[PDB]
Formats: structure tokens, C-alpha cells, sequence
């Protein structure tokens, strides 16, 4: 009761802890409510609005900016207090902006969601060798793979996620088999180079973090310029680390259960992005895939700390809004992928489906043993 | 500091006090989780989506319920606490759903905004004697007045107000001479029985309320059939009311100047009001011009609270968020008025504009010796 709702104030909207810099945190919301009316009056006054579309492309741009203000103003800001919780605000904004878009995706028929695309981009609608293979798009999938480890702590989490992924996306070869690739492509360069290497890169960090004493002074208080830069650039680095294990020695059925839904929602996603990026067939470098990608990522920090806190600790009786907002994200992506899927599908074998559903959770059964067999010896 | 957050928090998100049915209050977000993914399954593979323009119709009624939902999750509650929290975050979520639709507006050329009208209705583009002048508009205009006088409770600022604008809304005859019309139409039947009316209405419920003990008991412990359904109609009806009084004997310059903008931002609604119904043609019947009376009266319930509430507590150091947005909504659509409004502006006297703001500082400089000299005697 005076505990729950304190309990879960940690989760949503997690306080600033010693402030000596006053001025960062002091509200001023008249002056954000001068600025935003003298702002609309420039754009008002002195713009040109005589061509429509560039019209409607710039009240959506404006609507966005000032839909951030508001959740500035007014949403909670996740576990998450640095480098300030404004900016985690901003983030849960944009998570309700893609939920609602996503909401509003599944009425609009194939045709009108295509024409939507071509609205936002035109150009769509046109639309030894190991070293050959690396690129740009396997350095995001790489440090992707370094902040999950961050994030969620477990090798036989991300590995078992790593390798059932790479095995569905292999399986997937059907859907597009006119790309001229091979199962070693997606075997060595993925899950031992790139998510490997995240992994490992992502644990290591980790357990450095966690090891780590954090001793953050007063900026003002520290008076050579090399120690002001140092502060100044530390900040936007974590102020403290949660001790995450998932799996208790005397692990419950609901524990147990909890991961199994977090990993079956973490391969979700992982669909989602794919059946996303086949069905609206926009290439990896528009920004329509690696633009969302990005965002997932960012609002996957904050949801995966929330997540764990939910699970573990007891007094916690409420799921975190971003949390909340994150899972129906996902869930709303798969629908969207089932309904407008349906051309692209033709005997689908469910049979894989089914597949990794048994098999992520005889891993994270041989994790419990894994585990509880280790606590032993 | 520790008082300043708690004290913002009276103000932001009231909590709800002797909670005996815990059942009305228990959080249940997985169950709101699992209705939505349930409830948007059945909308993406039941429903019939071949018409274009339907779609994008129900899509919209499907985002707009969809941002209540959220906004119950994580907008604030103002400083109301009946019938139920979640109602007045819902009102909230409204109020930020219409500033970011006038965000949008600011943008759009008088073609795109008529454009849009007239796709929310077609019908659109188309478009003794005290006794035959009372209409339900009557009836609308008198309860808008006696509510006002419920959140105020002051004659000298709801008759200072009515009197300054039904003659400013009488010397606008010359934007719209073509209407048969007297000035005792807003003579008698508006400032005396209308807005007069509605005032003493309004000052004896006050009255009432104030002097009134508050008994609230359990709706369980209660046994009488007559007695619970008594109970639950009472619910709707406030559970406290606050003894606001808005002059201080020894009132500072900041609290009269203070007084003073809420003086001002009240005609700039009702200005608004006039002007966006005279500038987009459409009558006093259609749902667009009545409809957006009910939720400004709506939203004007909590605004006054909490503007009071940050006028005279020197504890309270931030606005409350709801008085915030009716704030920047008042005000954006004065800025929508003015940019789409210079057909009709030919020779404008802004002489007249300038009048009643002396009009109004004089009143309320009256209302204060009226009230200094009444305190001595
Ligand atoms: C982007 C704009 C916002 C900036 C974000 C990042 C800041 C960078 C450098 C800072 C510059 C100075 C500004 C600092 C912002 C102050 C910190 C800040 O989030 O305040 C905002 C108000 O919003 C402005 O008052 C914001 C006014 C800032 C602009 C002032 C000058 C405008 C020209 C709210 O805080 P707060 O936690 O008490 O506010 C609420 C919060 O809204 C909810 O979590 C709950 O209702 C409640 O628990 C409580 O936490
Ligand atoms: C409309 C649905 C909402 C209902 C509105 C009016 C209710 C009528 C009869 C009630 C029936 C049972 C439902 C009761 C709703 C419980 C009361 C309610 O607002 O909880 C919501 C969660 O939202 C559901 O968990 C809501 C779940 C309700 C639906 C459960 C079954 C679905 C089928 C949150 O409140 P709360 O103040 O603890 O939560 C927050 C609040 O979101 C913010 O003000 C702040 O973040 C924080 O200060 C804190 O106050
Ligand atoms: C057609 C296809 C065919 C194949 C289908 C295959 C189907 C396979 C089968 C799947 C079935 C799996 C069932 C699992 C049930 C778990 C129940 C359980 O343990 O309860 C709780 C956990 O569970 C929860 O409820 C947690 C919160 C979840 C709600 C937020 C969603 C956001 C998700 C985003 C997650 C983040 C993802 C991040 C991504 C990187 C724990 O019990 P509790 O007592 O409530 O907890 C104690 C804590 N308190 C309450 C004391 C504080
Ligand atoms: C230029 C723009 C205006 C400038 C002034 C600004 C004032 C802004 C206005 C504010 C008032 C909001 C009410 C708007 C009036 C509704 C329009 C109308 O007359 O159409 C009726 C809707 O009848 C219904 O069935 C209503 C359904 C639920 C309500 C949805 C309304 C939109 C969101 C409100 C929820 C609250 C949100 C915030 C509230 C402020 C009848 O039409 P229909 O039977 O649907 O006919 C079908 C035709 N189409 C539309 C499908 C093609
Ligand atoms: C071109 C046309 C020509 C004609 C133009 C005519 C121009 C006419 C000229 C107008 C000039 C009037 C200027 C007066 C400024 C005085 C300010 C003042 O005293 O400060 C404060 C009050 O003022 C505030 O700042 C209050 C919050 C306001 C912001 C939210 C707006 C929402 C409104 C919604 C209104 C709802 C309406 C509902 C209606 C039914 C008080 O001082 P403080 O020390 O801050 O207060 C102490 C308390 N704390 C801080 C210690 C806690
Ligand atoms: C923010 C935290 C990281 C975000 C997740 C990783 C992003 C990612 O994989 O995007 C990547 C872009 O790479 C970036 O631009 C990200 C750069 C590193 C992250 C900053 C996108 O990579 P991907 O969509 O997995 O590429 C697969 C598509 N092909 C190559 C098969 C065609
Ligand atoms: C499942 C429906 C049952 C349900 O929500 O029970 C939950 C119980 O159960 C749980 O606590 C775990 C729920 C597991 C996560 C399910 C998310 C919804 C996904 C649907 C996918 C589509 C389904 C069809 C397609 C497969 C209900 O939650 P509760 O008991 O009211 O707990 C209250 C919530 N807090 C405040 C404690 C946070
Ligand atoms: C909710 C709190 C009350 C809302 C304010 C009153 C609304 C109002 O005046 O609308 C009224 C409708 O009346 C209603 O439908 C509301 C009835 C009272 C509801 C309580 C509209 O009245 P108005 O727009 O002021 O009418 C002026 C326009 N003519 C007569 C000149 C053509
Ligand atoms: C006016 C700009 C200066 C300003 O806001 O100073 C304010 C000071 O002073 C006040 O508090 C006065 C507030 C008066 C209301 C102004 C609303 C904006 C309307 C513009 C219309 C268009 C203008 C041009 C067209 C006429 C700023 O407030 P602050 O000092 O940052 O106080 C912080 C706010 N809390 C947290 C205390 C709530
Ligand atoms: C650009 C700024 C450079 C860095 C300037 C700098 O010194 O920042 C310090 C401030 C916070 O200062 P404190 O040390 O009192 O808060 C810290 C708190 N008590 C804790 O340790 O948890 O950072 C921000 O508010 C965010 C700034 C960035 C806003 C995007
Ligand atoms: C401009 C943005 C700069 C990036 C800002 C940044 O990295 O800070 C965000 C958080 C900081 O965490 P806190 O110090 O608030 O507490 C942490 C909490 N108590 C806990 O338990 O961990 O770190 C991460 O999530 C790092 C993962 C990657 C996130 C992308
Ligand atoms: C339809 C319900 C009929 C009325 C049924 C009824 O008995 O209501 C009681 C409940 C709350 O009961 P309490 O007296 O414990 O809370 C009150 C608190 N202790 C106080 O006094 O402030 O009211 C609602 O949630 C109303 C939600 C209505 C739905 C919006
Ligand atoms: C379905 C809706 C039914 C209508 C529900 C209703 O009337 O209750 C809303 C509030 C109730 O106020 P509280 O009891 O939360 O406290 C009051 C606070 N502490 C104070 O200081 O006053 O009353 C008004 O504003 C009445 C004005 C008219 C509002 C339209
Ligand atoms: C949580 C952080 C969200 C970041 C969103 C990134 C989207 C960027 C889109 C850029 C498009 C540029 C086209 C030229
Ligand atoms: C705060 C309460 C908000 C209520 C909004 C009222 C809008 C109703 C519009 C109804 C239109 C009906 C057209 C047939």
C-alpha cells in the first residue's frame, strides 16, 4: 500500500539523488509554455504554406516536437535518471507515438498503408569472402548485441536467444529464396563473430560496472578543467549498476515462467523486425528499418530494467508503464505482420513455430540445472 | 524541496483518501495489456476494411480511444478525485489530444483546414419575444455560467465578465450585420437572466457546498437499499470543497496581477469561442461548436483549481500540468483565429480590444477598495 506505491515510483519515475547543480532540475514550465506560444506564432506569422504537402509534412514534424513537451511535462521517466529524466520522458513519447501509430496501422488496408510508405518516401515505390561480408549493418547488429548483454546479464539468455534466432532467420530462407546466401553466412558471421563478439564485449562491460564503486562529486566542486570534462563526459555513463540474476538457486514456477515470457517476447521482437522489413520491403539502409531499430533499442534499455525489477522483487506489484507500452509495441508489430502478411504465405509450417517455443524453454531449463548443479559444487 | 514535490503533487495527482472498496482502486495494467492486444485481433481480422475513407475514420476513433488508455496509465489526475481518478486523467488526455490537433492547424492553409471540416461533415460545405429567445443554447449558456460561478465564487470577477463580454460580444455586430438582431438580446435575456441567473445559481451552491460537513462512509458499511443508492449517486457530487477566496485583504501586487491574467485568459476563451465559430462557417447546433463548449467547461474545472491553487499557496512553486495545457490550448486558438481571420479583419479597431482590458483592471481594482473598505467596516 504506502510501500506499493512507493515500490513502484522506482519503477516509473525513479528520482534524481543528490542534486548539487539545482539549476538542471529546477521546473520553469511557464517559460516552456511562452516559448511554445511564441513559437507557434513565428510559424504561424512568417512561414509559407502555400504548397499542401510540405504543409502536412511540417504540422506532423511540429506535432511530434511538442508531443516530446508534452511528455516532458507529463510522463514518467522509467528506472532511469541520467544523463537527466527529461530525456527519458522524451523517449516513452515517442514509445506512445509508435504505439498509437501502430494502433492506427491496423485499419488501414494494404493499399493505403503502401501509399502511406510511398507518401514518406517516394523512392520506395520503385522499389577472402568472409571480409566481404562485414559492413556497417554488422556493426549495429554487433553493439545491439553488446547493450542486450548489458542489459540483461546472462550468457545462457543471449546465446540462447542469438542461436534461435540465427536458426529462424536460416529457416526463413523460403520466404526469399532468390538471394543468392549460404547457411555459413548467417551461422559464422553471426552467431560467432558479430553476436559473440557483442556478447562477450557487452559481459565483460557489465562485469566491470558491477565491480565498480561510483563516487560522483559536484561538478562545481572539482576545480582542474580536465576533471570538469571528465565529470561532464561520465555523466552520460550509468550512475549505478543493478545486481541482475535472473534465475534464483530456489527458483518459483512464476519466476521460471517470467523468464520464459521475457525470451518468447525478445524472439517477438526479433520477428517482428523481420516480417516488418519483408512484408513493406524497404531496403536495410532506408531509414524506416535501422531509424526503428535504433528506437527499439533505446526504449529496450529502460523495459528490460523495469522488466527484471518487476519479476524479482517482491514488493513490486505493478508492471512500469514503458514496460507496459513496450510489450503491446511488440504485439501490436505481430499483428500487423499476421494481417498484412497473408500474400507472402503460402503452406506455412507453424511446425518451426512451434519449434523454438519447446526449445527455449528446454534451455532455460538446462539453465536452472546449469545453475543449480554449479550452486552445488 | 521535500514539501515543494509533495506540494506540486496536491496539485498534479491528487490521491484518493479512505479507500474502503480497495477493488475501484487496484491497478490492473496486464489485464489492460491483454485487452487491447485481444480487443485490436478482433478489429485487424474480423473487420471489413475494402473502403478507403471508412478506414481512416475508425482508425481515428480507434487512436483517440487508444491514447485514453494510455493517458489513465500515465497522465496526471489534477486535483480531483471523483467519481474516479482515471475519469480526470482521461479529460487530461483529451486536453492534450486537442492542443497537438491546433498545433497541427497552425501549419495548414485555409484550403487544407476547410478541406479537413468538411471531411469530418459534408454538411458542412453547403453551409413575446423574450419568450421565443429561450432555446436549449439558453439553457447551455446558463448552466455554463452557474458552473463557472461554482470554481470562482466571486460576484465581482463571473458579473465583471459577463458584463465586459456580452459587450464585446455586442460590439462585434459589425463583423455580422446581416443577422436581425437588437441590442437587448444581449441586454436582458444574457446579462440579466442567462448570465445573471446562472451566477446565483452558481454563488448559492457554493454557499451550500462550503458550510456543508462531509460524512462519506463505506457503500458496504451501509445496509439500507435506500441508503447504498443514495450513497452511490452522492459519489458524482464533490467530496470536499475548498474555501476560495481570491482577494486578500492585504493583497500583494503579485496576487492582484495575478487575479488580473486569469481575468484576461477567461475573455480570451470566451473571444475564441466567437470568433473560430464566425471565421470556419458553422452553427451553434453542429457537434463541432457545441461539442468543444462541453469539453472546454470540462476542462475548465480542474484549471481553476489548480490556478487558484498556485495563485495563493506560496508553497505550491510549479502549475499544475492540466492548468498548463488549458493555458497554451486558449491561447493556440487565438493564434488560429488570427492567422486564418484577416478576410474579415478590414478596418479593425483594435481600440475597443485595448478598452475592456482597461475595463477589466479597473473592476478588479474596485473589487479590491470594495472589499478593504468592507473589511474595516
Ligand atoms: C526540451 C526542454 C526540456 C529540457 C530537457 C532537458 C534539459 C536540459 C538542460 C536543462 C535546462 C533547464 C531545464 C530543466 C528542466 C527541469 C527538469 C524537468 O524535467 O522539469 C520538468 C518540467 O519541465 C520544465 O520545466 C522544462 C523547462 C525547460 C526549458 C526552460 C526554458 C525554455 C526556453 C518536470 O520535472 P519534475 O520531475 O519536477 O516533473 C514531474 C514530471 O512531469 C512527472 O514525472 C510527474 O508529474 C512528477 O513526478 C514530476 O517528476
Ligand atoms: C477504462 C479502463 C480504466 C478504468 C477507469 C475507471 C474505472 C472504473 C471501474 C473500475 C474497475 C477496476 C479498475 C480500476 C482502475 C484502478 C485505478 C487506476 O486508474 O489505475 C491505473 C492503472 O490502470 C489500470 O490498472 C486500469 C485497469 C482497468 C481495466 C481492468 C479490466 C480490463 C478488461 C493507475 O492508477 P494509479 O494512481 O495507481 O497509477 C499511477 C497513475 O497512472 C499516474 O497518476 C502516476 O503514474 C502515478 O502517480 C500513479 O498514480
Ligand atoms: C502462433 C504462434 C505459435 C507459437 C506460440 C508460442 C507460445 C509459447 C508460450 C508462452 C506462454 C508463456 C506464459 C508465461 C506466463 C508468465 C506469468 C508470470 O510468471 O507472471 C509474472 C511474470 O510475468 C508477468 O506478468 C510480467 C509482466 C508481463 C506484462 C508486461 C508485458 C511486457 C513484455 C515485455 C518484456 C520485456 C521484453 C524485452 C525485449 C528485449 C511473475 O509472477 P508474479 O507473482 O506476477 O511476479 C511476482 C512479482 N510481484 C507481482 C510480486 C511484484
Ligand atoms: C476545422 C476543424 C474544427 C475547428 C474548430 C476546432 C474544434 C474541434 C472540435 C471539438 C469537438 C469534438 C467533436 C467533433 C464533432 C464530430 C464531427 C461530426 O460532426 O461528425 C459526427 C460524428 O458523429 C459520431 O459518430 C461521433 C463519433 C465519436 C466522436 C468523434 C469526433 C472526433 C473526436 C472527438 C472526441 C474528443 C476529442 C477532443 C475533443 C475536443 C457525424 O458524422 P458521422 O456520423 O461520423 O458521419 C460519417 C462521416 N465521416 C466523418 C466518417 C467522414
Ligand atoms: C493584441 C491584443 C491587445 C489587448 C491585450 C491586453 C493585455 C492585458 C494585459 C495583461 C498583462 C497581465 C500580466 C500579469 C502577470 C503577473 C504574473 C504573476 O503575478 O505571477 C503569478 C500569477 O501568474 C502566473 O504566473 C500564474 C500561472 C500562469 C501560467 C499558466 C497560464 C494558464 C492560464 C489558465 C487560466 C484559467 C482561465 C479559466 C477561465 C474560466 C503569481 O506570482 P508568483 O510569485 O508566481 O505566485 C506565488 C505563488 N508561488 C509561485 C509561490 C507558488
Ligand atoms: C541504440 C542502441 C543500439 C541499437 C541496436 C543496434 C542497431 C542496429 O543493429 O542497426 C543496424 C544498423 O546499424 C546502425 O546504424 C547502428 C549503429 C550502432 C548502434 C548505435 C541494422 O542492422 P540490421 O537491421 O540487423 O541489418 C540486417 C539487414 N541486412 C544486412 C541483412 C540487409
Ligand atoms: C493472458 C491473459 C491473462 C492475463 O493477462 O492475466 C494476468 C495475470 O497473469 C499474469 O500475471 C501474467 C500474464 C502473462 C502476460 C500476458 C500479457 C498479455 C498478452 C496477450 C497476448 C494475446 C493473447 C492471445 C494470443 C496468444 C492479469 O493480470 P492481473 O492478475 O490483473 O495482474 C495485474 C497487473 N499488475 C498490476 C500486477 C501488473
Ligand atoms: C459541462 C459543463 C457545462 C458546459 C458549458 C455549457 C455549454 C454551453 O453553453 O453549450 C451550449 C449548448 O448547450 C448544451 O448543449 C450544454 C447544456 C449544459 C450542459 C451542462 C452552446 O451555447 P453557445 O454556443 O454559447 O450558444 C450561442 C450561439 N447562438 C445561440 C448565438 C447561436
Ligand atoms: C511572458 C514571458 C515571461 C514569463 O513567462 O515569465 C515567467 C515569470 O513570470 C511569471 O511567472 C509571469 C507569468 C505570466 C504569464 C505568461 C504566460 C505566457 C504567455 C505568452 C503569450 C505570448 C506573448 C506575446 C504576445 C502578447 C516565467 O516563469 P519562471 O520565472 O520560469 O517560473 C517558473 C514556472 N513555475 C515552475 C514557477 C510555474
Ligand atoms: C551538457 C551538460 C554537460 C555536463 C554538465 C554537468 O555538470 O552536468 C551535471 C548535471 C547534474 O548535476 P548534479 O551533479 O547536481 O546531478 C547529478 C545527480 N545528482 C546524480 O549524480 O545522479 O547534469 C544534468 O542535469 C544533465 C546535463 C545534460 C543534459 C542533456
Ligand atoms: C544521450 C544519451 C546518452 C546515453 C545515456 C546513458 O547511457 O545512460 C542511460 C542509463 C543510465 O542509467 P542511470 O545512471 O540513470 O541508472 C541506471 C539504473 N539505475 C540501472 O539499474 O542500470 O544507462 C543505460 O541504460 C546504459 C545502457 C545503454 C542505453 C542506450
Ligand atoms: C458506478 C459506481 C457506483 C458507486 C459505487 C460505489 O460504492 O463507489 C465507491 C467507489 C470507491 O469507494 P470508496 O468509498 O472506498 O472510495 C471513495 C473515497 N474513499 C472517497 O470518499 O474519496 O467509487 C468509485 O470508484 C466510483 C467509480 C465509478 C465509475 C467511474
Ligand atoms: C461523470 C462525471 C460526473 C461529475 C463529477 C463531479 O462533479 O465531480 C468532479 C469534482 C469532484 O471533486 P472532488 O470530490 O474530487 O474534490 C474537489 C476538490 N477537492 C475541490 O477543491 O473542489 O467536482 C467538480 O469539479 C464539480 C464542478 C463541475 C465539474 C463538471
Ligand atoms: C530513443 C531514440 C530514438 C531515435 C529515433 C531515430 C530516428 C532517426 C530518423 C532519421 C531519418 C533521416 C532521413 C534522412
Ligand atoms: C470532458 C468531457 C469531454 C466530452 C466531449 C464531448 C464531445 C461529444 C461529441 C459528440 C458528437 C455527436 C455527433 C452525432
Amino acid at each position: 500500500d504506502v510501500n506499493y506505491k512507493m515500490h513502484f515510483r522506482m519503477i516509473n519515475e525513479q528520482q534524481v539523488e543528490d542534486i548539487t547543480i539545482d539549476f538542471f532540475y529546477r521546473p520553469h514550465t511557464i517559460t516552456l509554455l511562452s516559448f511554445t506560444i511564441v513559437s507557434l506564432m513565428y510559424f504561424a506569422f512568417t512561414r509559407d504554406d502555400s504548397v499542401p504537402e510540405d504543409n502536412i509534412w511540417r504540422g506532423i514534424l511540429s506535432v511530434i516536437f511538442f508531443f516530446l513537451i508534452i511528455s516532458v511535462l507529463a510522463f514518467p521517466n522509467g528506472p532511469f535518471t541520467r544523463p537527466h529524466p527529461a530525456l527519458w520522458r522524451m523517449v516513452f513519447g515517442l514509445s506512445v507515438l509508435y504505439f498509437l501509430f501502430l494502433v492506427f496501422l491496423l485499419f488501414l488496408n494494404f493499399e493505403q498503408v503502401k501509399s502511406l510508405m510511398y507518401w514518406l518516401d517516394p523512392n520506395l515505390r520503385y522499389a577472402e569472402r568472409i571480409i566481404s561480408h562485414f559492413d556497417i549493418f554488422a556493426f549495429g547488429h554487433f553493439w545491439g548485441w553488446a547493450m542486450k548483454a548489458l542489459l540483461i546479464r546472462s550468457y545462457g539468455l543471449c546465446w540462447t536467444i542469438s542461436i534461435t534466432w540465427e536458426l529462424t532467420e536460416l529457416f526463413f530462407m523460403h520466404l526469399l529464396p532468390n538471394f543468392a546466401e549460404c547457411w555459413w553466412d548467417q551461422v559464422i558471421l553471426d552467431i560467432l563473430l558479430c553476436n559473440g563478439g557483442g556478447i562477450w564485449l557487452g559481459m565483460v562491460v557489465c562485469r566491470f560496472l558491477e565491480m565498480r564503486t561510483y563516487h560522483w562529486a559536484s561538478f562545481k566542486d572539482i576545480h582542474t578543467t580536465t576533471g570538469k570534462i571528465k565529470r561532464a563526459v561520465l555523466q552520460f555513463t550509468p550512475a549505478s549498476w543493478t545486481y541482475v540474476r535472473w534465475f534464483d538457486p530456489k527458483s518459483s514456477f512464476q519466476r521460471v515462467a517470467g523468464v520464459y515470457l521475457f525470451m518468447i517476447i525478445w524472439q517477438l521482437t526479433e520477428l517482428n523486425t523481420f516480417f516488418l522489413k519483408h512484408i513493406f520491403v524497404f531496403q536495410a539502409s532506408h531509414p524506416l528499418s535501422w531509424g526503428r531499430i535504433l528506437f527499439i533499442g533505446g526504449i529496450t534499455a529502460p523495459t528490460v530494467r523495469q522488466y527484471y525489477a518487476y519479476l524479482t522483487d517482491t514488493q513490486c506489484k505493478r508492471v512500469g508503464t514503458q514496460c507496459w507500452v513496450f510489450g503491446v509495441i511488440g504485439f501490436l508489430e505481430a499483428i500487423v505482420c499476421i494481417k498484412f502478411g497473408q500474400d507472402l504465405f503460402s503452406k506455412t509450417q507453424i511446425l518451426y513455430v512451434v519449434l523454438w517455443l519447446l526449445c527455449v524453454a528446454f534451455t532455460t531449463f538446462l539453465c536452472l540445472y546449469g545453475m543449480i548443479w554449479y550452486a552445488e559444487h
